C-alpha cells in the first residue's frame, strides 16, 4: 500500500520492494542488505550509543532520502542539530555526518523526545524529505531545498502541538493521503475527536477539521496503554482508513474519499482487549499481506502470528494462525525483540522479521497471506550479540529499491 508515518513506524517501508536491515547500536550504524549475501556492514562510527553519545531518551535517528535519488540516508535529531550522513550507492555513507541544520534538537529549539515529535518526509513533492516536528508551537518544518541545504524552520500550523495541549501518553499523531492527491495530511487522534489538517503542498497545513468522536482518550475510552491505532489504506484507493484495535475486537472509520470519514463500525472481534490482547505482551501490525495491496490484519500473539485478511472493502476474512512462532509463548518480548512485517521478498506481500535473543528470524509470505517456515538470517543485532532494545534503535528501511 501507500505511505504513512507513524509514532510507532517512523520510517515507512516500500510494498513492493526488499527491505534491509538497519541498527543503530553500541559502536555505530550497521546495515543487513537485502540481498544473496546475507551480513553485518558498520557503515557509521556515529549514531551510536557509545559511537557518539546517541540515546533513545534525548535524541531521534532515522532513515530518509534527502537528496531525491532513491537512497536513503541517516538522519539523526543530535544534540546540538540535525545531522546527516548521506548514501554512497554502494553500502558506504559518508562519515563523519554533516550538521545541516541547528534546530530540531535536545539544545537547539528545547526538543525533547517525551513531548515533541520529529519526522523526515517529503511533504511538497520534491522528491526530497523535509523536516517536521510536532513542536510547542504547532508543527514545524524545514525545508530541504536540495544539496544539504535546510531553510530555517518555519511554523506549518500553529495545531497538533504541545502548547495546545497534545501529549504523548493521551494522543497520536500521524502523517498519511487521506485525499488522494499524494500529499501526507495531518491525522491526530486527541482528547475528544481525530483531526485532520490537510496539507497543501506548500510548507503548510490547513486548519484542522474534527472528522470521528471516538478513538480518542476522551471518546470512547481509547488509550495509548491498551488500545492501539493506526491510519492505513484499507481499500486500495490510496487513501487512509482509520482503524483500531479496541475492546471488543478491531474498529474501523473508512475515508469516503475525501478525507471525510464514515461510521465506526465494529469489524472483527479479535485482536482486542476482550480476546486478551495486550500492548505490553503482543504486537499488532496492519499491512499489506496479498495481491489487493489493502491493509490486512497481524498480531503476535501468545501462541504465534495471527492473521485476518481484508476482502479489499475493509471487511475481514477469519482469523488464522500462521506461524506457530514469534510469539510470547515463544519468549518473544515487547521490550527485549523489535518484530517488524515488511516486504523482504519484492512480491508486494509483506513478510515477517524478528530480532530475537540470539539471532535474526523471518518469515516469507506465500503471496496469499499465508507462511512458510522460519529461517535464520544472522547471529547479530541481537540481545546476546549486545543489541538492547533501550540502547539502540532497530529499523527495517528500503536504503534502495
Ligand atoms: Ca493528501
Ligand atoms: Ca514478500
Ligand atoms: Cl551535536
Amino acid at each position: 500500500s501507500v505511505v504513512v508515518i507513524s509514532q510507532a513506524l517512523p520510517v515507512p517501508t516500500r510494498i513492493p520492494g526488499v527491505a534491509d536491515l538497519v541498527g543503530f547500536g553500541n559502536g555505530g550504524v550497521y546495515i543487513i542488505r537485502n540481498s544473496l549475501l546475507i551480513q553485518v556492514v558498520k557503515v557509521i562510527n556515529n549514531f551510536g550509543y557509545d559511537a557518539g553519545g546517541w540515546r533513545v531518551e534525548k535524541h531521534v535517528r532515522l532513515l530518509a532520502d534527502t537528496t531525491g535519488d532513491n537512497q536513503s540516508d541517516v538522519v539523526g535529531f543530535g544534540e546540538n542539530g540535525v545531522w546527516i550522513s548521506t548514501n554512497n550507492g554502494n553500502n558506504t555513507f559518508v562519515d563523519p555526518p554533516k550538521m545541516v541544520l541547528a534546530n530540531f534538537a535536545y539544545a537547539a529549539g528545547g526538543w525533547r523526545v517525551e513531548k515533541h515529535i520529529r519526522f523526515m518526509a517529503d511533504l511538497r513533492k520534491t522528491g526530497r524529505a523535509d523536516i517536521v516536528g510536532f513542536g510547542d508551537g504547532g508543527i514545524y518544518i524545514s525545508r530541504n531545498n536540495g544539496g544539504g541545504q535546510f531553510a530555517p524552520a518555519q511554523l506549518a500550523l500553529n495545531n497538533f502541538g504541545y502548547a495546545q495541549g497534545w501529549r504523548l501518553d493521551r494522543h497520536l499523531r500521524f502523517l498519511a493521503d487521506v485525499t488522494g492527491d499524494g500529499l501526507l495530511d495531518v491525522v491526530g487522534f486527541g482528547e475528544n475527536q481525530v483531526y485532520i489538517a490537510r496539507n497543501s503542498g506548500n510548507g503548510t497545513f490547513q486548519p484542522a477539521q474534527a472528522v470521528v468522536n471516538n478513538f480518542c482518550i476522551g471518546a470512547g475510552g481509547w488509550t495509548i496503554s491498551a488500545h492501539p491505532r493506526v491510519v492505513a489504506d484499507l481499500t486500495g484507493d490510496r487513501k487512509a482508513d482509520i482503524l483500531g484495535f479496541g475492546v471488543a475486537g478491531v474498529y474501523t472509520s473508512l475515508n469516503n474519499g475525501n478525507g471525510t470519514f464514515g461510521a465506526v463500525n465494529l469489524v472483527l472481534k479479535d485482536f482486542g482487549v476482550n480476546s486478551g490482547w495486550r500492548v505490553e505482551k503482543h504486537v499488532r501490525c496492519v499491512s499489506s499481506l496479498t495481491n489487493k495491496k489493502v491493509g490486512d490484519i497481524i498480531g503476535f500473539g501468545d501462541a504465534g502470528v495471527y492473521v485476518a485478511l481484508n476482502n479489499g472493502n475493509g471487511t475481514f476474512g477469519p482469523v488464522k494462525r500462521v506461524i506457530d512462532n514469534f510469539g510470547y509463548n515463544q519468549g518473544w518480548r515487547v521490550d527485549k525483540h523489535p518484530r517488524f512485517v515488511v516486504d523482504l521478498t519484492g512480491d508486494g506481500c509483506a513478510d515477517i522479521v524478528g530480532f530475537g535473543e540470539n539471532s535474526v528470524w523471518a518469515c516469507m509470505n506465500k503471496g496469499d497471506g499465508t507462511f512458510g517456515p522460519i529461517m535464520k538470517l544472522i547471529d547479530d543485532m541481537t540481545v546476546s550479540k549486545g543489541w538492547t532494545l533501550q540502547k539502540t534503535v532497530r529499523y527495517a528501511a528500503n536504503l534502495y529499491l
